[PDB]
């Protein structure tokens, strides 16, 4: 129903929770963070909001974080949860039966390619294979209760591969990669198609936008977006895809971009409190 | 067929040497050299000819990026000068499909192409097809069923483990699965109905491990890897048989030569070149 | 008032500064840069001239200019200024409320959309908002104080596109694209009008002539230069355009060509000493 942004960057790591309405277009101002991330991830399990990885990004130095923080929206209070077991900058997540899987990211100059799976039952991560691939900005979704990794950087290359895991198997096997090469792209699954919005080339950020079909195995580009941006957050609400803010190589967007699937077309929406780039998002349900 | 040639390559500077190995008797021909030095290019083998394409002229007084297309004779041990490529392609890759040579790829100064042309030795014609999807240097080509396989490389700013399919009826590129691991200047071949490809460089360290297609499955699977690193690297098959020459494996140039055996998964020194070199045009003499 | 040129190509990157003097049609020979260069481009700002960017072809070594040279008329001399952050051949250059900006440029294979502004005052560059392409060979105009950033080249496509720069809001947005690719072409503002002279399509060099209304946002052909060129210097002294030397892909042109926008006319008004291409051109103000 409503659309989480949690953290992100501006001069500094941002401790910021809003929460934007599309019915009426409204920005909701809820709980600063417990401590201010960049490159953090959102998602919602159980009617709970929860901040994983990231990186506090201060004028003292810097830290990569492995908290594991939670936020019942009733309560409006922040509960720190189990950590995971190394920290994730530039972290992607998507969740398989309420277990949220936690996807590689960096520690400093650490790039992982390990993957580990919260139990919010038992507040335990434990991990379930590494990917083929080190990926730090990776885009994760999930499809037909498979989880695919998409894109990101090796600590070299950034990459346009992709690839699928199996939870029953506990196996990584590699798909069709894009056409464009993505690190830092906004990931999200809509009408059965893993679409894979922005990102960093290496060279330039990018506006267009390509979407992989299960069933053709192919990825299609679609309409591209109005301005370039990586590191942006986005998800899906009532069968339309949602990007907030970002980086374009210079500045930090405040602008959010909605695309419509029947037309083929974006439009901005609205705007966010201020520019920022890195943050995590997460629809209500 | 009989032998397996060695054109140009790069130690110190580019180099002219065409030399010539019958893996039979294990013995070395030296035969005559490219009339320009190049490294980057690559070689094949049509009717009873060899062919030597692209690449690029390293010298201390300069640098040349080549579109050159040269002809060797065996029966006059002579380079005759072909009709020269639309543009410069160092560290092309190239496949036989019909007859016809393709040109893949490649390097001109700051461009890095995706476009990719036929060659009709009849005609003695170049000719643009389509291009493909992804921008690549140090690609990797093969042909299996008719359809051409380009194979990692690098964009300009990424090394990739991406690979692409090209269907020369319907003149169009189609992604296929990518490798496990990122390939630039890797050996790409095809053996008994599989993709090889054997060492490249991930953009960090020179790999000696080796993976195959299969294209029915639609999965590279690892093999026994290769006992010394290479990138950059001079590929072929004879008698069911990948042989490797050469190569750089981070500082020196090999002048090792490694024979794959796919029914033992094993890996062999068979024999090592006159001297070490890297970025070799390699070909072999037909069925 | 005197058009100046500056620096420019022949055989090898040039260091000349001449200034042609329209009301009695006299060249006049003065100091020299300090460095010779090509691909740079020349503005005028608070009675001096300043040279930006370009590159050095010995050869060799090629040596890409990150340089800012400020040449004094009532001295006869160069002095160097603050360089800018990154080296920048064929930059374009643009002025606003006595800033110079310095767009685009390539630094060996890296093809800039970066954007810097130079303070006389402070002799300071800071980095603006970047282009949203990446363009050298580009020409620049300013008109209503916005910077507009025209053809070019991006590292893959040769342009037909343009964008505009908004000092006050610092972003860019792209326009209406021109009718012609054009990479190296004369940008320059007439009577509210942003005209794109010459250049390079990829495949011929240009003599042919367009203009951009920013009310309408629509590029129409006027008449076309007498001889094709790219790499061209260009300016307006009083109401009329006046383009300087060349290259078409054969010679390097010591033509100066005079448009006059009342009759649609082009015309041949002088010759330089000697023919160039990539030269740095600008104006006595007012
Ligand atoms: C999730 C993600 C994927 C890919 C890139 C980034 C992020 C998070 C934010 N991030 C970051 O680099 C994080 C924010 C900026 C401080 C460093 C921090 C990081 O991840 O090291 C970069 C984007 N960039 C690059 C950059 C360069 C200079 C200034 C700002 C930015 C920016 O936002
Ligand atoms: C076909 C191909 C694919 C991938 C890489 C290379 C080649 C050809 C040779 N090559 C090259 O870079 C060519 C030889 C060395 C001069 C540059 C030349 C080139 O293609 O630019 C590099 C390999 N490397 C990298 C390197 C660094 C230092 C010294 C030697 C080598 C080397 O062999
Ligand atoms: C400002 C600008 C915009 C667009 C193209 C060029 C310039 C400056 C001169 N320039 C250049 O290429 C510069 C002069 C020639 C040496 C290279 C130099 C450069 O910037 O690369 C080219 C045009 N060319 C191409 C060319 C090829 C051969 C000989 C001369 C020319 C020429 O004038």
């Amino acid at each position: 129903r409503l659309i989480y942004t949690a953290g992100g960057y501006f001069r500094q790591s941002l401790s910021y929770l809003e929460a934007y309405n599309p019915s009426d277009g409204t920005w909701l101002d809820l709980a600063d963070l417990q401590v201010p991330r960049s490159g953090l991830a959102g998602c919602v399990v159980g009617g709970l909001l929860y901040a994983v990885g990231g990186r506090n990004n201060s004028p003292d130095g810097n830290t990569d974080s492995s908290a594991l923080d939670c936020y019942n929206p009733m309560t409006n209070q922040w509960s720190p949860c189990a950590p995971m077991s190394v920290p994730r900058n530039r972290i992607g997540v998507g969740v398989i039966d309420g277990h949220i899987y936690a996807v590689g990211g960096s520690h400093g100059c650490i790039h992982h390619n390990s993957v580990e799976r919260y139990e919010p039952e038992r507040d335990e991560w434990h991990l379930v294979a590494p990917m083929l691939t080190r990926r730090i900005g990776v885009g994760v979704a999930v499809l037909n209760r498979l989880l695919y990794a998409v894109g990101g950087f090796d600590g070299t290359n950034r990459l346009n591969s992709a690839e699928c895991y199996y939870p029953e198997r506990n196996e990584w096997r590699m798909i069709t990669a894009m056409n464009t090469i993505r690190s830092g792209a906004g990931v999200c699954v809509l009408h059965n198609c893993i679409y894979a919005a922005g990102g960093y080339d290496g060279q330039d950020q990018l506006n267009s936008v390509e979407r992989y079909d299960v069933e053709t195995e192919t990825w299609t580009f679609v309409a591209p977006m109005k301005h370039r941006r990586s590191a942006l957050g986005i998800t899906v609400h009532q069968g339309r895809i949602y990007v907030l803010g970002g980086y374009d190589g210079h500045t930090f967007l405040d602008s959010v971009e909605c695309y419509d699937p029947d037309t083929d077309t974006w439009s901005e929406v609205t705007r966010m409190t201020s520019g920022r780039s890195g943050v995590g998002v997460a629809v209500t349900l």
